[PDB]
């Protein structure tokens, strides 16, 4: 599994976590989350009612004893060994199709990069990513010719994916806005912010609106939430999410959030779920980002942070989060905040790990918490 991670990043991990933990982290990072979480949209339905609805569809949701809006599904797999060499014609899926097949998705024609020419419908085939990673096995529903030419349709029915997570996007319950798939650490993030109906609230990197809409249901659609993003496409997806979830709480504004103080607002609560190297996301088939990205991104996040701090009222609260493991983007950027008049505060929910040489921040690790790698800091603005 170590091959998925560039050599200098591997050394970085070993240095930062210690060899043993680093090897455990990278090994687990290559796999999908063991517990696949979704958020109950309490704006439209209760947890237990939704459970009832999901059991109807043959799903086995489990309740979180920490998040009353939390449900999770247990992952299946691995369904074959890491060294398994099936005696099968190969279908090569592109980078994106391979990752979904890796988690139980079917393989559709546009997801096909190239294939063995002997493949005819009904043949048992193996599916590999462009770098030879075996991600799944299944039965071809197209001949080679149609497989490499079709623009739509089912190409391989994946009957033996490496791992299996439930597909929820096609459920009636999903279309009706009953839930929003979202990791446990992300749900913790919105809770730890503790939004009030009174608060002036800003989500300055909000799209597609996962944490924003969570705040909305915690507010029970009261108050107002200002949600900022630079990407129009992602904001467009956020608009759809808001409508589907029945969110009436949120004001969308498109802009570079680094210029946030250009508005005249001093917020009581700011969520900064910052763009990051995403070193913690799962599954991690091949990590492309490395050390140069950590430094560059860490510096890029500082602009957001400083923008937030200036836009906070004294006594105001900032919640900073990333889905990355690096020190520089996490504990290091919090030291920055401490030098800028912010103070660390106890988070209302702490089920992850302590930070690196740092006490009140919260880290999540895949091998310890069965989640994506994650980081959460909660700060109080004591002065300007
Ligand atoms: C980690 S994602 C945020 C996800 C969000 N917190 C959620 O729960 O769904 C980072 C987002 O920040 C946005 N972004 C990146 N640079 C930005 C900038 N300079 N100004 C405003 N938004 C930016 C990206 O469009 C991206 O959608």
């Amino acid at each position: 599994y170590l091959e998925a991670f560039p050599k200098e990043l591997r050394e970085y991990y070993k240095n930062l976590f210690g060899k043993e933990e680093a090897n455990k982290i990278m090994k687990k990072l290559r796999e999908p989350v063991e517990h696949y979480y979704i958020r109950v949209n309490t704006l439209k339905i209760s947890r237990e009612k939704l459970i009832g609805e999901l059991k109807k569809e043959g799903l086995k949701p489990l309740r979180s004893p920490y998040l009353p809006e939390g449900l999770y599904f247990v992952r299946e797999g691995p369904n074959f060994s890491d060294d398994f060499e099936p005696k099968l014609p190969v279908v090569v899926a592109n980078k994106y199709a391979a990752e979904s097949v890796y988690q139980g998705a079917m393989l559709y024609a546009p997801g096909v990069l190239k294939a063995d020419k002997n493949i005819k419908e009904g043949d048992e085939v193996q599916i590999r990513d462009p770098k030879g990673l075996l991600v799944g096995i299944g039965i071809a529903r197209m001949d080679y010719k149609e497989m490499t030419e079709a623009t739509r349709g089912l190409a391989v029915e994946v009957t033996l994916p490496k791992f299996k997570l439930p597909s929820l996007s096609e459920l009636k319950a999903f279309e009706k806005g009953y839930f929003y798939p979202q990791g446990l650490p992300s749900m913790v993030t919105a809770r730890v912010l503790e939004p009030k109906e009174d608060d002036v609230i800003i989500d300055m990197a909000a799209a597609p609106g996962g944490k924003t809409t969570h705040i909305a249901q915690l507010l029970e659609n009261k108050g107002e939430i200002i949600a900022i993003d630079k990407s129009k496409n992602r904001l467009r997806k956020m608009e759809e999410n808001i409508k589907r979830l029945g969110v009436k709480n949120v004001k969308l504004v498109q802009m570079d959030a680094r210029k946030l103080p250009d508005l005249g607002i001093k917020a009581d609560k700011i969520l900064l779920d910052a763009p990051c190297t995403a070193l913690g996301v799962r599954p991690k088939l091949w990590e492309e980002r490395t050390l140069k990205h950590i430094e560059a991104t860490a510096r890029y996040q500082r602009a957001f942070i400083w923008a937030a701090i200036k836009s906070l009222r004294r006594g105001g609260v900032l919640v900073y989060s990333t889905c990355t493991l690096s020190y520089e983007e996490n504990e290091g950027n919090v030291k920055f905040m401490i030098r800028k008049g912010m103070k660390l505060e106890e988070q209302s929910i702490f089920i992850g790990s302590p930070g690196i040489g740092m006490n009140k921040v919260q880290r999540f690790y895949p091998h310890k918490h069965l989640t994506q790698g994650f980081f959460i800091a909660k700060l109080r603005k004591v002065k300007d």
